[PDB]
């Protein structure tokens, strides 16, 4: 139904703030939810955001999701970035008939 | 909700058949949907079965999926290992919130 294009790879120093963004190639970001992953390396996806905003327990408040309606994208910012916070993240969404859509993945190397 | 926990990583020579499964830890596997993931390395995450058991269009008829409500597990079958089926493969299903949850994954190298 359509691709999810995330932003370029990025490097950020610790403590820092960087924002990843997840744009919709057609149809509204805004007609299904968007859910955020982090895949540490080695290991397995995880939901930092779901439901464009919501963080699961246990995820802390340096994370956050937002919808842009105008650029008809969704992005995920950290805030305080710890060398934990090293990882793939995947934007992900529904089409129409609920089948799942990822995003093609941004890494965030913490210098 | 429940967890997702799949078996061990395995290593096969082409042309083989592997099973990978996933055994959830609380609540009827059968109650919500499963679907399993191919993720190649350095790549993101592509659907090879959703719905227990339907392929993608592209997904070649090697894949298949089964559910088994005894040992409240889900299996991905790959017949005719090829090389570029080497791969972190996941499982995933929802809660009945609707909250995605995956599994922590199984590496297929081949040999
Ligand atoms: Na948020």
């Amino acid at each position: 139904n359509f691709m999810l294009t995330q932003s370029h790879s990025v490097s950020e120093s610790p403590g820092k703030t960087v924002t990843i963004s997840c744009t919709r190639s057609s149809g509204s970001i805004a007609s299904n939810y968007v859910q955020w992953y982090q895949q540490r390396p080695g290991s397995s996806p995880t939901t930092v955001i779901y439901e464009d905003n919501q963080r699961p327990s246990g995820v802390p408040d340096r994370f956050s999701g937002s919808i842009d309606s105008s650029s008809n994208s969704a992005s995920l910012t950290i805030s305080g970035l710890k060398t934990e916070d090293e990882a793939d993240y995947y934007c992900q969404s529904y089409d129409s008939s609920n089948h799942v859509v990822f995003g093609g993945g941004t890494k965030l190397t913490v210098l």
